[PDB]
């Protein structure tokens, strides 16, 4: 099925999702949150703007995290609690991987980078 396709894709607690720069998603795991396309145009402004999002922390699905060291126009990396977020900047698309201890920020950066290295590779 498409699902578990996906799910043993992606990060499958944790979660992660490839969307569109539009804010469509290709393909989320099972316990991805549902989020706001605002939410998309202020990650997608973070890359042109490193640090935009740091005086206001960044918000997906509602939950608030505090911006850290990415790597400017291509990752974002935000912390809340024991947990976390990473979002990678493809040509069409993001890559977004969530976490929460156990899982640690190291695995899911590799995913992400993952992801984004077979997208980029298709030339997306």
């Amino acid at each position: 099925s498409w699902q578990t396709y996906v799910d043993e894709h992606l990060m499958c607690l944790a979660a992660s999702a490839i969307v569109g720069h539009d804010g469509s998603v290709w393909a989320q795991s099972s316990s991805f949150p549902q989020f706001k396309p605002q939410e998309i145009t202020g990650i997608m402004k973070d890359f042109e703007e490193p640090g935009h999002l740091a005086p206001t922390g960044l918000h997906l699905g509602g939950i608030k995290y505090m911006v850290i060291q990415g790597e400017a126009g291509a990752v974002i990396r935000g912390k809340k609690g024991s947990g976390g977020i990473t979002i990678k900047k493809t040509g069409q698309a993001l890559v977004f991987g969530i976490y929460e201890e156990p899982v640690t920020p190291g695995q899911c950066n590799m995913v992400v980078e993952r992801l984004g290295d077979y997208l980029i590779d298709q030339g997306l």
